[PDB]
């Protein structure tokens, strides 16, 4: 679900969606370590999007990647400018557009909100 070069913060620093492994730790919605308990393979040919945020960062995600908004969970294909990604100043989605397909990959974490931080802005996103 996220492009492989997406940076993801960890308790030791940074990894990428391309490098993170089951058993590694990401950061949960409160910044605390959260364990990666499952993943996908690298997936090809999926329809991809750029999501641009108000903190000046951007994440490439596939159509079906899930985001926690003020309106509940929304997939990338349903995001619209003006929404925010929240965990309960929430960063705001400034733009969403299609982009040519790149390899993507998803992971699952084990905190009860099923959220991890993504991108250089540490934006909340849903497993």
């Amino acid at each position: 679900a996220l492009a492989l070069d997406t940076p993801l913060p960890t308790p030791s620093g940074w990894t990428t969606m391309g490098d993170v492994a089951v058993g590694d730790h990401l950061l949960g919605p409160d910044g605390e370590p959260t364990r990666v308990v499952a993943d996908t393979d690298v997936m090809l040919g999926r329809p991809c999007y750029v999501v641009e945020f108000s903190d000046g960062t951007a994440i490439v995600a596939d159509a079906q990647h899930q985001w926690p908004t003020e309106h509940g969970v929304r997939i990338t294909a349903n995001l619209r400018a003006g929404m925010h990604t929240v965990v309960s100043p929430a960063v705001q989605i400034t733009a969403v557009r299609r982009r040519p397909s790149v390899p993507v990959r998803c992971v699952e974490v084990d905190n009860p909100e099923h959220l991890y931080l993504a991108g250089p802005g540490m934006v909340p996103t849903h497993n």
